[PDB]
């Protein structure tokens, strides 16, 4: 009777609070002495209110990444019946960019800002490299690994680019983060590797503005459009885009950061820079 790591029993799964929400993601204890002494994993389940192949095929895209700043895959937690399974992760106690940016002001720098940036378009570029798209690049789904490192936490959107092809062709787009896309995903709901690169720039913009509430990307663009056209929202966010608006400088950023995410934004994928571009526009601006 052999001994498989990678395996977690629900029995004895403890929920101790909500990570993030068809998914759900909770902070567990997995005690299988039942003397409060386990680990605590991050465990995403699916919602009951099935999207049970759009699970396996996250938790086969997430075994297969080996990357220090992409989250670590644990484990799977099945029942004996067949009916359903749970992606256990490493659990990363400083929990996203969200919360640990608001309260670290004083600690973090743009020096050290700039780092994370090149710590996610590495974790982005490789995923990339292995002909995925993100869908879901954001702040909130960035993790703090210690004060010196990131980790893309989330993959529940992540899709495979078909061979031969540049894109994927997106049908489900009812829950999409429209502050984060590019035009071609708002007008064609076709996703590129260049259409991760937009969400980037957007990302970049809350990692210097801290994540403030105040100054987030849908605060910011519901002011520039207006913030109660409900249904119209998107046409007025894609006509702004249109005409070439952008979200504005960040506080005390410097104008050669600013223009690196500008690079971000061209309306056209093909005019966006590259991850690998983005990686050596930090790095030089780091020495
Ligand atoms: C509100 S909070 O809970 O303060 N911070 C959020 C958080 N913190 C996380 C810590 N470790 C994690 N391991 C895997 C996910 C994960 C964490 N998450 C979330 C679950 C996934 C969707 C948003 C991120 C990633």
């Amino acid at each position: 009777t052999e001994v498989d790591p990678t395996h977690f029993e629900k029995r004895f799964l403890k929920r101790i609070r909500d990570l993030g929400e068809f998914g759900k993601v909770e902070l567990c204890r997995y005690d299988p002495e039942g003397d409060n002494t386990g680990e605590q994993v991050a465990v995403k389940s699916l919602k009951p209110e099935n999207h049970i192949a759009d699970l396996k095929k996250e938790i086969e895209i997430l075994r297969n990444l080996y990357h220090e700043n992409i989250v670590k895959y644990k484990g799977i937690c099945t029942e004996d019946g067949g009916n359903g399974i749970k992606l256990i992760m490493e659990f990363l106690p400083s929990g996203s960019l969200k919360e640990y940016l608001p309260k670290n002001k004083n600690k973090i720098n743009l020096k050290q800002q700039l780092k994370y940036a090149v710590q996610i378009c590495k974790g982005m570029d490789y995923l990339g490299s292995r002909q995925y798209v993100h869908r879901d690049l954001a702040a909130r789904n960035v993790l703090v690994e210690s004060e010196h490192q990131v980790k893309i936490g989330d993959f529940g959107l992540t899709k495979a680019i078909e061979t031969d092809k540049e894109y994927y062709t997106v049908k489900d787009d009812r829950d999409s983060p429209v502050f984060w896309y590019a035009p071609e995903c708002l007008m064609q709901s076709k996703f590129y590797i260049a259409s991760d690169v937009w969400s980037f720039g957007v990302t970049l913009h809350e990692l210097l503005t801290y994540c403030d509430s105040d100054s987030s990307p849908m605060a910011l663009f519901l002011k520039m459009i207006g913030p109660t056209h409900g249904q119209m929202t998107v046409t007025r966010l894609v006509n702004t885009l249109k005409e070439g608006k952008r979200l504005p400088c960040p506080p005390n950023c410097p104008d050669e950061v600013y223009q690196l995410m500008r690079k971000c934004w061209e309306f056209q994928p093909s005019n966006r820079t590259s991850f690998q571009n983005l990686i050596e526009g930090f790095e030089a601006l780091l020495k």
